[PDB]
């Protein structure tokens, strides 16, 4: 009787970093009076808000709001606490992860560099070579010298080594930075907290469950019903065959 569909935003639920059509999120409104709904995504909140909604209607619009994760919550309208990054990390292996990116960044040598090489977020750390503050024509232009060049992927190679067996992660989500976050926080992190809910049936939908994927652990996991999906219209097909039958 308690059921709750988990989406992935991206690519699941609305073209990537845009914003959701409103045929799907009529949809997802409908479904609603069946299950639960809850959205899991790696943008921080007011990313996530703005692709799917106007202002703060998306913690009106879904049951579930998990931000970078679910590191940052919310629940019924509610903003819930958020283990912070420093505290299950501790200061010192924190600060050798950060000196480490300073350092190794010092050495480069690109076209143009900006600000905010290193973006402090609530359950991870945004290394970006060029820094976060450059224009879109500065995103392309690093874009494309990366691919060239593979720089982010020269540095998480040297960063992964370096830490192994420290229990961090790396990823490579975009065009100008690359992720680090503890063994764990990745989607599967939301999942703690919704262990607590008591549903009986977690449904999560994806659209990257393949290995590699940003959902593959969520999608995988023994307490996910797991659905792979291609397109938001693929996604309300789907809840149509199982939900509307
Ligand atoms: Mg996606
Ligand atoms: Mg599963």
């Amino acid at each position: 009787e308690r059921v709750l569909c988990l989406f992935d935003v991206d690519g699941t639920l609305t073209p990537a970093r845009q914003k959701i059509d409103p045929e799907v999120a009529a949809f997802l409104q409908k479904l609603r009076s069946r299950v639960q709904i809850g959205v899991v995504g790696g943008s921080d909140y007011c990313k996530i808000a703005e692709q799917l909604g106007d202002g703060d209607e998306v913690i009106e619009k879904f049951d579930y709001v998990f931000a970078e994760n679910g590191t940052v919550q919310y629940k019924h309208g509610r903003l819930l606490s958020k283990q912070t990054i420093q505290n299950h990390l501790g200061e010192e292996l924190l600060q050798d992860l950060i000196n480490f990116c300073l350092s190794y960044m010092a050495l480069l040598r690109l076209p143009k560099k900006r600000g905010t090489f290193i973006e402090f977020r609530n359950g991870m750390l945004n290394i970006s070579p060029i820094g976060r503050s450059c224009t879109l024509e500065e995103r392309i232009e690093f874009s494309e010298l990366d691919k060239k060049e593979k720089i982010r992927e020269k540095f998480v190679e040297a960063l992964k080594t370096e830490f192994a067996g420290k229990g961090l992660t790396f990823s490579i989500g975009g065009m100008i930075s690359f992720d680090v976050f503890p063994e764990g926080w990745d989607k599967r992190y939301c999942l703690d907290s919704l262990d607590q809910d008591s549903f009986d049936t977690i449904h999560f939908f994806g659209n990257e469950t393949s290995p590699g994927g940003n959902d593959f652990e969520i999608f995988a996991d023994p307490r996910t019903v797991g659905h792979s999906v291609v397109s938001p219209q693929d996604t309300v097909q789907r809840c149509r065959e199982i939900f509307f039958p």
